[PDB]
């Protein structure tokens, strides 16, 4: 019936996300539409039913594992599907931290950074990609300093040969995709986690027009570290090859010592 669910305040669109309480627990969650004819890529659950792939992809990762958001359910409508999924409370997406507090401190950023390679690592294991890891699409948990990340809607089941379709966001995709519309899942998010890397310790994008994410020169606008620069550097090498695995990241020297979540709530969210 879906009214298991009391539907509050438009949060935003891009489908559309409302916010919303469980009706036993007055468990709080996020309540996304999204309209049938917009969907491009779609699946099949074990039954056989035909959902939005979106929707394969969230009960693939689903899990106990915070760093991934938590499908809780989903409905299927005449000419829409609704998805009810996990709503920290409070909360504030990443985009909007880093707009309020500008560029963020590296110990800050590291903590931020390992987790999401954690619940990307994760995704890749569940057998799926992400395709639009950045920072809008990443939850911060501001009392636990767990972060989550949200929008499974331009991602795909992982596969080793190449993509030929992209939706995700321009900004932050390789150059292969600007230039030959193909890439590989692991590198293309390689990619993107160095454009977001910067963001973080920059407090923007590094880059803007097709030009230059092709050119790949990186300026740094914001004093960061030598450590913190060559990683980056390393994340955005032009060739996809060239990038480093997940595990020859989260070796780095820049990325040693990692705060615990809570730690960097209590130091950096309260
Ligand atoms: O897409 C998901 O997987 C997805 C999953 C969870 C949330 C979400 C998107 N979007 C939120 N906010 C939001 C705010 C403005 C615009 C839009 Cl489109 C969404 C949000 C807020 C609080 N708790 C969970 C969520
Ligand atoms: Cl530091």
């Amino acid at each position: 019936l879906e009214s298991q669910y009391q539907v509050g305040p438009l949060l935003g669109s891009g489908g559309s996300v409302y916010s919303g309480i469980r009706v036993s627990d007055n468990l709080p969650v996020a309540i996304k539409h999204v309209e049938k004819d917009r969907i491009s890529d779609w699946g099949e659950l074990p039954n056989g039913t035909r959902v939005p792939m979106e929707v394969v992809l969230l009960k693939k990762v689903s899990s106990g594992f915070s760093g991934v958001i938590r499908l809780l359910d989903w409905f299927e409508r005449p000419d829409s599907f609704v998805l009810i999924l996990e709503r920290p409370e409070p909360v504030q997406d990443l985009f909007d931290f880093i707009t309020e507090r500008g560029a963020l401190q590296e110990e800050l950023a590291r903590s931020f950074f390992w987790q999401v390679l954690e619940a990307v690592r994760h995704c890749h294991n569940c057998g799926v990609l992400h395709r639009d890891i950045k920072d809008e699409n990443i939850l911060i948990d501001l009392n636990r300093g767990e972060l989550k990340l949200i929008d499974f809607g331009s991602g795909a089941l992982l596969k080793d040969t190449v993509y030929t379709d992209f939706d995700g966001t321009r900004v932050y995709s390789p150059p292969e995709w600007i230039r030959y519309h193909r890439y590989h899942g692991r590198s293309a998010a390689v990619w993107s986690l160095g454009i977001l890397l910067y963001d973080m310790v920059c407090g923007d994008i590094p880059f803007e027009h097709d030009e230059e994410i092709i050119r790949g020169q990186v300026f740094f606008r914001q004093r960061v570290s030598s450590e913190c620069q060559h990683l980056i550097r390393w994340c955005l090498a032009l060739r996809p090859s060239d990038r480093p695995t997940f595990e020859e990241i989260q070796n780095h020297p820049w990325m040693q010592d990692v705060l615990l979540p809570q730690e960097t709530a209590e130091i950096h969210l309260h």
